[PDB]
């Protein structure tokens, strides 16, 4: 059975600071299922589309070039309420506003270096997933512990 | 030398997902003293009594069967304000409402699979402990680091 | 280049309970920079000054001798908003009011045994750092991952 999916990316500061495993570990631990993962240095043009709603923000151009300046881990995670719950796990947009226990709360300080991205809605998630993954790159499989995560 | 006591159980999903040590470790780190522990697959009826106050809820009979379907770690933990603090450490009834940093927040998703139980009051704690433990099974001992936990 | 600094101390219960590495590790993970560290058993007189604004509290005299009864780790940490953020990472003054994920939240129970100290303002931090460290003992240096922590 297919459940809600979200797009999660480890940003270049996340890769650079050796936080990839730690982030993935947190999601496995939570009980969510990895459905897609790739490792790329995406194009400025891809990122511009990824962040289209902020295109008019002053930090937008720096943001888009920066997010394309190095490799990122692109992920798709699956599970009930994974979009909003992933956000909670991340913390807030600004690390300064993120609680200890969250990923941004434990590991970073500034809004422009906040190591992780997550879709903010099912609508954004469906678009971001389609943007970063070809349908074939999404793997359908059954986690055997599923019966201990879901009634 | 005797302090407040609460009943904590690692539920069958907690056991299945290999979270026993992780749960106990959090209680040791916090500074609480272990007073009783056993490992059983309890009878459906023991669970019916454990959750007697929920007998009229629609999820109750299923709850009781699930909670008796596999082994659980039954514990009694001791220390100042341990009943309510354990609740804080667990999170909310619903993992969806539990914060990162809490046990349900970090490890589970669904209300019916929330890996851990904790007494909600001293009075419930007194009843749950007597139900799961024989008086002889509660161990009286002194943790020597106590003087660094308690003024 | 030069950022805000705060004074953090591992208190005698922290040292005694073997939590020094855990605490330091939490600050390294967050991205803050160590500028100073020493390990001393300070004088009652130094502590009376350290806590001078609390001079009228009934717990003040007990506090100053306890904080001088054993070795503490004295530290200076540097980074954007490190005064307030360090406080957040600690939790609240009372471990009872501190959330899971914070240092007091994960590790302590009583207000008098809350293992860590942190300056409550840039002003107090400037005084406490100056109280505990000689200008020569403060290290000014550049962490090479700094460019992934700060725009
Ligand atoms: N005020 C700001 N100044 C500089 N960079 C910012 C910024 N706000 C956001 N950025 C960066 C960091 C964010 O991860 C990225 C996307 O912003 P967002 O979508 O509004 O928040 P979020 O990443 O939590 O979804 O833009
Ligand atoms: N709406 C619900 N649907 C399915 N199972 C539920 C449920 N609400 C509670 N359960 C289960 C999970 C709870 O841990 C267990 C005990 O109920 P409770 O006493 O109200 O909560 P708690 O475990 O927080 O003390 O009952
Ligand atoms: N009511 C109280 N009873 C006993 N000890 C207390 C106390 N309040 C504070 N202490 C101790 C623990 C505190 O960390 C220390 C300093 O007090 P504080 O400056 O008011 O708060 P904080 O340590 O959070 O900056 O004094
Ligand atoms: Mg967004
Ligand atoms: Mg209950
Ligand atoms: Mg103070």
């Amino acid at each position: 059975m297919v459940r809600e999916r979200t797009f999660i990316a480890v940003k270049p500061d996340g890769v650079q600071r050796g936080l990839i495993g730690e982030i993935i570990k947190r999601f496995e631990a939570k009980g969510f299922k990895l459905a897609g993962m790739k490792y790329i240095q995406a194009s400025e043009d891809l990122l511009k589309q990824h962040y289209i709603d902020l295109a008019d923000k002053p930090f937008y151009p720096g943001l888009c070039k920066y997010m394309s300046s190095g490799p990122v881990v692109a992920m798709c995670w699956e599970g009930t309420g994974v979009v909003k719950t992933a956000r909670v796990m991340m913390g807030e947009t600004r690390p300064a506003d993120s609680k200890p226990g969250t990923i941004r709360g434990d590991f970073c300080i500034e809004v422009g270096r906040n190591i992780i991205h997550g879709s903010d809605s099912v609508e954004s998630a469906n678009k971001e997933i389609a943007l970063w993954f070809k349908p074939e790159e999404l793997v359908s499989w059954t986690q055997t512990n599923e019966s201990w995560i879901y009634e």
